[PDB]
């Protein structure tokens, strides 16, 4: 279930916050309760997968929190606001987002967000 990714392999593990999954177009395939990603943030986010050229400069948006690029390449593209930050993870055919608070460890989020998708393309996805 794309609901159970998010709610029990991302947000139920506790090394993030606020998860999300989306489409190669963009769009939301499943998302923690209260957390959204727009359609246009969505879109920006898969693009940049593509060519990092605007992020890379600019930061990037995702439900109202603007980060700035830490590391931007074709299959991982990490943001930072202060302690906080998130973790995109682009598989076969979506996009992992996992983000996370100063009460957690990067380096840890990180580590679940990039695993489940390493699962996720073994799946086929």
């Amino acid at each position: 279930s794309w609901q159970t990714y998010v709610d029990t392999n991302l947000v139920g593990t506790g090394a993030v916050t606020q998860a999300a999954i989306l489409g190669l177009d963009g769009n939301t395939w499943a998302t923690s309760a209260g957390f959204a990603v727009t359609p246009a943030q969505g879109t920006t986010l898969a693009g940049a997968f593509n060519n990092a050229d605007a992020i890379r400069a600019g930061g990037f948006d995702l439900a109202g929190v603007h980060y700035v690029t830490l590391r931007a390449d074709d299959r991982s593209i990490y943001g930072k606001k202060g302690s906080s930050g998130v973790i995109t993870v682009k598989t076969s055919k979506a996009i992992l987002v996992g983000v996370y608070n100063e009460k957690i460890q990067p380096g840890t989020a990180a580590n679940v967000v990039e695993k489940l998708a390493d699962y996720l393309i073994g799946q086929g996805f």
